[PDB]
């Protein structure tokens, strides 16, 4: 007696599936050793399919790809408020597989209501190659039976028989349930009346019977409730696990069911022959590129045309003519492309020169062509060159891509690969047929447009973004489970901090030595075991920020699809699964820096007429490196970390190569090589190769650029290629083998190395130890192509900041204009840098942030209630008529139709109309002048010339000037942020008591005790209230009311609060403010001054130190108030501040 589960749910039924793919497959294997089979039938998706197939296939289990469809009562287009039912589907052959793929796709793309649903219509369309089973209690037929509508159930049975023929089976499952008794009894009748054959399943959701509770809390994590609710999501019993053929019999007795339901199980599983194109199989699906041009000829064409643009001084028309005579501009390239490979190798046998460039380009093209990848390159070059001609910024390159001269020639890549030491062989290894990966950075604003270009260009049914599936982190798993079990957040957080973090992410609960915490409480015994039972599980299905597939044939033929919440078409398979089916996968990355460099160029142009051509800038500009050397890395790509900033100031880089090496080495591990780099860079330590005297002739040319240190992987490859005589491609393989650290296969390369090492130069004593140096530095060796390409963006960023500091800042503002916190921050950066940031102004402002002379000026679009049509209207009216002469002139030129009263109000409050006088006066003047303006047109559209049609605008309706609080209040309402001032700076009473400023918090607190308490004072901005200084804001647990706050810091948690009037009531203390410049004979000058006026006010001292501002409260001395006047009667500044003690 055997049995094969055909209705089993995995971790891929994301809401209720608890069976991990691995331990499920071993449990099936350990139960049934003979011809084991398992069907993956997940709730309305095909996510697991590929990984399930490849895990089961390598375990000797026969996988069966299945689908528990949600089937709509009527049509999949229904958005009816019947519902939807279940249906078990299995693919018996590959056409079956494909049809599942289409159905699963269509369920999401056409039929998604609450769940992804399909039709009996579309089922009928895609029924070929499918076995169907009557389904669980939630399915149509059993459901009808429960409702006493036997007529509908038989009618539906007929409908399905008309669809699937003899591939329809009556599905019979039994848990203790009383509904199952009634359903199965009637199902049994149907099965015998139509001669249908019953198949036993039991709808698994966990692996073993013990997993029932683990699964029950899983549901409580989706249901987001306590273990005791009730009404919390629960299954009807604890039976939904992978049962032994014996346990199955206990539910389905022999003297009542017979052998048929069991025998049919094994028979179906046998007749389910589905194979995926993986590993042994796998075809490369390269999409076709339209072009009397070969795919290989045109890539050649574009390369020759490219070099001429790329190396103007050394690759010219004259040069090409010579090469052809050694056997229009475009006509020569077109000709050179045809030259065959038998012809080419008859010229070589007869510093980067013209001839050198040809050879490298010709070599790369040779390798590309032979491997069958010219089509791949064409596709990539096409969409990148589109994006350029279409106002979409493109990075100089990423990853190994920039190592190819071809890539660089045809504009895939934008850094000179042979100027820097970049290697083609690191990108494509000539000695291994493997598809290259070309990732590309775009402006993060425009990236989607590039994807859209591809979608249109290659076909809507052939292009989708790749899906991603977050794993459940060990820490997060513990917290989620602990919630459910009714455990207080805090003691749970202490349990989560026990788990080690070895590389960014926490360690599996499998390993995790303070486990004696389980021994104490039996509650936590479960929590910990349950959390490791739920560890491997999945969250939901996001889009990959970068993944894109261009398939050769319609996607739905091999890979199922989805559509995310923003309408993006998404793959149901992940990164790897897609790639393991041999599909062309690209990365289109959104990059901030690119988007920033665009606004910079735009603003620069408008500011001073300069056309910033980033790809034509000199790379040896002094003022750029001097700025990096000063450590002014504030907005500079790649090097903004606290530590990194310090390192750049230390290094004082002078050429781009310093940036490349600095970025490569600054990370845990190589970090240590930087001091050495610096002393050698400063010209205060010789660079010596004495340990390899015979290898020096090879080592110097490679490692000189980087002061003897092997920093780059490319540097190693070259060393091994020159010393050992290795092919540069083989040196690549070597670096892979250094990285794998294969037990003793490393000793094979050793002997091979020394062989070629002797044969070349080194006496082999050096060789063995030189290989020791390689294996040492190959652990932390960096990919130079990636480093170099990125470094260029850093430079470009810094260069702008060096030469155009104001526009730089205005671009930083522009780029993050929708973030009130960042905008506030950037303003305070600019203001404390010499650059004034001004409120908008109807006469000078452009639409966005603008630089006038040497100031940054807010745009009109920045004003809160003003539409976008209105902002442009104002500007366009100002361009056809002159600058606005007065408020009246403004109101008659722009009717209320366009700039409504609400809009006008904000515009005043912003300061956009400040050129017309007092604001309070302007606000009041509005409605009278609106009446006036409306009345002018009445006379105007009733004849009346110009004197008869205008009793020219009355004076400004008078009112008292606004106070600072109310004026600043209006600004914020109108601009989101305060410009020129902050409400808190009006009453410095709070400033003085505050133990800190918002900015200084992190810096001040870190070094103190464990989880300290602190007092902060600022403004309130929430109906989790937000507190704000003139220095920043904070989350802390109504508006325009100042508060002092006592709170705990780890995030900030409030414990006590006092109002402005409360603080100004608590007894006051004298605070003197002393500079660092104070004599010995003062600290007893000041000391005696206070000694002579006793009382009971504590004395505080603000000591503005060299780095930081200390707060020394005095000692014994207690002044008696009068001392303030007599103390300000000398070179000392003083204040009567509220006493810090009370709070
Ligand atoms: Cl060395
Ligand atoms: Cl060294
Ligand atoms: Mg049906
Ligand atoms: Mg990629
Ligand atoms: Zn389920
Ligand atoms: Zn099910």
């Amino acid at each position: 007696l055997k049995f094969a589960h055909l209705h089993q749910h995995t971790q891929f039924s994301l809401l209720d599936g608890a069976a991990k793919l691995q331990d499920l497959l071993k449990w099936v294997k350990e139960t049934t050793p003979e011809d084991p089979a398992l069907a993956m039938t997940d709730h309305g998706n095909l996510f697991g399919a590929v990984e399930f197939y490849k895990k089961a296939t390598a375990m000797g289990v026969k996988p069966i790809i299945g689908y528990e469809a949600y089937v709509a009562a009527e049509s999949r287009f229904d958005r009816k408020r019947g519902g939807y039912f279940h249906l078990t589907l299995l693919a018996k052959d590959f056409t079956g597989y494909q049809n599942l793929v289409r159905l699963a796709s269509r369920a999401y793309l056409e039929g998604f209501y609450e769940k992804p649903r399909i039709d009996r219509e579309i089922l009928r369309e895609h029924a070929q190659g499918l076995i169907a089973l009557s389904g669980c209690l939630g399915a149509e037929i059993p459901q009808f039976i429960l409702q006493d509508r036997l007529d509908l159930a038989e009618a539906r049975l007929n409908e399905d028989l008309s669809i699937f023929g003899d591939r329809f089976f009556i599905e019979i499952q039994n848990h203790g349930l009383p509904e199952q008794k009634k359903v199965n009894q009637v199902l049994k009748e149907f099965a015998r009346k139509y001669g249908l054959g019953m198949v036993a399943t039991n709808d698994g959701h966990y692996v073993r019977k013990e997993d029932a509770r683990a699964h029950e809390v899983l549901l409580a994590i989706q249901s987001k409730t306590t273990l005791d609710d009730p009404e919390r999501w629960r299954f009807p019993c604890d039976e939904f696990y992978v049962k032994t053929p014996e346990e199955m019999r206990a539910m389905l007795p022999e003297a009542e069911w017979g052998d048929e339901p069991f025998d049919n199980t094994v028979e179906i599983a046998r007749m389910c022959d589905v194979d995926l194109p993986i590993g042994d199989k796998m075809v490369y699906r390269i999409p076709r590129f339209p072009l009397g041009r070969t795919e290989a000829q045109y890539l050649r064409e574009l390369t020759f045309l490219g070099l001429l643009r790329r190396y103007p001084d050394r690759i010219t028309e004259a040069f090409y003519r010579e090469v052809l005579r050694l056997l229009d501009e475009r006509a020569l390239a077109e000709a050179l492309a045809r030259v065959e490979e038998k012809a080419w190798e008859e010229l070589r046998k007869r510093e980067w020169t013209a001839e050198a460039i040809l050879h490298r380009a010709l070599y790369e093209l040779s390798v590309i062509e032979r491997m069958g990848f010219p089509g791949y390159f064409l596709i990539v070059q096409d969409y990148i060159n589109w994006a350029r001609g279409h106002g979409v910024s493109v990075g100089p390159g990423r990853g190994s891509a920039a190592g190819s001269l071809v890539a660089y020639a045809v504009g895939i890549t934008n850094i000179d690969p042979l100027r820097f030491g970049l290697l083609f062989e690191r990108f494509l290894n000539p000695e291994r047929v493997s598809m290259p990966d070309i990732d590309t950075d775009f402006s993060d604003r425009e990236r989607d447009r590039v994807i859209q270009y591809v979608r249109e260009r290659y076909g809507e049914d052939k292009v989708a973004q790749i899906g991603t599936f977050g794993s459940l982190a060990s820490k997060a798993a513990l917290k989620d489970v602990a919630r459910v079990y009714g455990i207080p957040h805090k003691k749970a957080e202490e349990l989560a901090k026990l788990i080690p973090v070895q590389f960014g992410k926490p360690k599996p609960l499998q390993e995790a030595e303070l486990r004696a915490e389980m021994e104490k409480d039996e509650r936590i015994r479960q929590v910990i075991e349950v959390a490791m039972r739920l560890e491997g599980l999945n969250r939901h299905a996001s889009v990959h920020a970068a993944g894109v597939v261009i398939a050769a044939e319609p996607l739905t033929d091999l890979v199922p699809l989805m559509r995310d919440q923003e309408g993006r078409p998404v793959t149901q398979y992940d990164m790897g699964a897609v790639e393991a089916l041999g599909l062309l996968k690209m990365d289109f990355l959104g990059l901030r820096t690119l988007t920033f460099l665009d606004e910079a160029r735009r603003i620069v142009k408008e500011s001073k007429g300069v056309e910033l051509d980033y790809d034509r800038l000199p790379l040896d500009d002094p003022k750029t490196f001097e700025l990096l050397s000063r450590g002014e890395t504030k907005g500079v790509f790649q090097l903004e970390s606290g530590g990194m900033t310090a390192t750049v100031r230390g290094l004082k880089p002078r050429r781009l190569e310093d940036i490349i090496a600095l970025v490569s080495l600054y990370r845990p591990g190589p970090m240590e090589h930087i001091p050495t780099y610096i002393r050698r860079h400063h010209g205060q330590e010789p660079v010596s190769y004495a340990e390899f005297p015979h290898a020096e002739k090879y080592l110097r040319p490679i490692l000189d650029e980087t002061y003897g240190i092997p920093v780059y992987q490319e540097q190693i490859m070259q060393i091994a290629s020159q010393v050992a005589g290795y092919s540069l491609g083989e040196a690549d393989l070597l670096r892979r083998a250094m990285g794998k650290k294969r037990v003793e296969e490393m000793q094979k390369h050793r002997e091979r190395f020394v062989r070629g090492a002797k044969e070349r130069g080194v006496p082999e004593e050096e060789a063995n130890r030189l290989f020791d140096m390689l294996e040492a530095f190959a652990n932390y060796g960096f990919n130079k192509s990636h480093a170099a390409a990125y470094s260029l963006l850093s430079y470009q960023t810094a260069y702008v900041k060096a030469h155009y500091p104001v526009e730089f800042m205005a671009a930083l503002l522009s780029v993050e204009r929708h973030d009130s916190d960042k905008v506030a921050e950037y303003i305070r950066d600019a203001r404390a840098l010499g650059i004034p940031v001004l409120p908008p102004d109807v006469n000078r402002s452009g639409f966005d942030f603008k630089v006038v002379g040497e100031e940054i000026l807010f745009g009109l679009s920045a004003v809160k209630n003003v539409g976008e049509m209105a902002a442009r209207a104002i500007l366009e009216e100002r361009e056809r008529g002159g600058p606005f002469k007065s408020l009246g002139d403004f109101l008659k030129r722009l009717p209320e139709q366009v700039v409504n009263k609400r809009a006008l109000e904000s515009l005043v409050k912003a300061g956009a109309l400040d050129a017309f006088g007092d604001r309070a006066r302007l606000l009041a003047s509005l409605e009278p002048l609106l009446r006036w303006a409306a009345e002018t047109r009445e006379r105007g559209r009733s004849g009346l010339v110009g004197l008869f049609a205008e009793v020219e605008e009355p004076p400004l309706v008078e009112a008292s000037p606004l106070d600072e609080i109310t004026m600043l209040r209006y600004e914020k309402e109108a601009l989101g942020i305060y410009v020129s001032g902050h409400p808190v700076l009006r009453y410095p009473g709070l400033r003085e008591v505050a133990s800190c400023t918002i900015e200084e918090l992190s810096e001040f607190v870190r070094e103190l005790p464990g989880k300290p308490k602190v007092l902060l004072s600022g403004m309130v901005e929430e109906v989790r209230f937000t507190l704000s200084d003139e220095t920043g804001a904070l989350e802390v647990v109504k508006e325009d009311i100042p508060l002092l706050v006592l709170a705990e810091v780890e995030r900030v948690l409030a414990q006590a609060v006092w109002t402005l009037e409360e603080v100004l009531e608590a007894p006051k203390a004298l605070e003197v403010e002393v500079d660092h410049a104070l004599l010995d004979e003062k600290g007893a000058r000041l000391k005696s001054l206070l000694d002579e006026h006793p009382g009971s006010l504590p004395v505080y001292l603000r000591v503005l130190g060299p780095f930081g501002e200390a707060l020394f409260a005095l000692r014994e001395v207690r002044v008696g108030e009068e001392a303030l006047g007599l103390l300000e009667a000398e070179g000392y500044r003083a204040y009567l501040v509220p006493d810090r003690e009370v709070f």
